[PDB]
């Protein structure tokens, strides 16, 4: 096994599951697909990286696993989510990770599908270095967050209020408060809505994310999408 992990935060793409906000505008099924495609583009670039990957999910239907492996492919690892709220699932799969024996792992989720892989790659290098790192997301929340062990502090999942405010800076203060010296990667943009989706179509026109799957689904819906501009 390798020294890094990454741990990747998925739900399976059944339509009205997934995406629902999105849905309202473009359809459930359509919102679902893309997110699925979403999920199979990022996995494409993390499967290439120096570090090995857990794919970890919702927990549901007792036919997941199956669907999973049908759907990704049976070479790779899965795991259902744990626990109670979104903290404690990221928190016991880290944990879990760090019992495993890996020594710096970061936890990722899926609604950023042009992240560059070489960012991820960046982080676990920076974390020889520092405590922590964390992504800021331009809704308040973060889309990443690594621990290396010996610094682990499960205690920034504890006390938060999942879904009721901004969680970014009470992470970052609890971490502050636990003397660890983070490193803060760029802000990025969860697609949630459909101007969300907008903006990732109309600006990654000339960068690498127009080669994915993801991107050509956006452009088969070029009409339906330059309806919903942003300036």
């Amino acid at each position: 096994m390798s020294e890094s992990c990454i741990l990747f935060f998925v739900k399976y793409p059944e339509p009205g599951k997934v995406k629902t906000r999105l849905g309202e505008v473009v359809g459930n099924d359509k919102a679902a697909m893309l997110y699925r495609h979403f999920v199979q583009d990022m996995l494409q670039g993390l499967a290439r990286l120096h570090a090995d990957l857990h794919i970890c999910y919702v927990p549901g239907d007792a036919d997941l696993p199956e669907k999973f492996k049908a759907w990704l492919g049976p070479q790779h690892m899965f795991a259902a989510q744990q626990g109670l709220d979104l903290g404690e699932r990221m928190k016991h799969a880290m944990q879990k990770a760090f019992d495993d024996g890996y020594d710096r792992v970061v936890l990722m989720g899926s609604d950023i599908p042009d992240y560059p892989c070489e960012l991820v790659q960046k982080a676990l290098n920076d974390l020889q270095h520092y405590d922590a790192a964390i992504g800021p997301a331009f809704d308040g929340g973060y889309y990443l967050i690594g621990f290396r062990k010996d610094s682990f502090c499960p205690d920034v999942f504890d006390g938060i209020r999942w879904g009721e405010a901004d969680v970014y800076q009470p992470t970052v203060e609890k971490m502050r408060r636990a003397r660890l010296e983070v490193l803060q990667l760029p802000d990025w943009n969860d697609v949630d809505t459909v101007w969300d989706l907008n903006v990732l179509y109309r600006t990654n026109k000339n960068s690498s994310f127009r080669r994915s799957s993801t991107y050509a689904l956006l452009r088969e819906n070029d009409a339906l999408i330059r309806q919903y501009d942003i300036d």
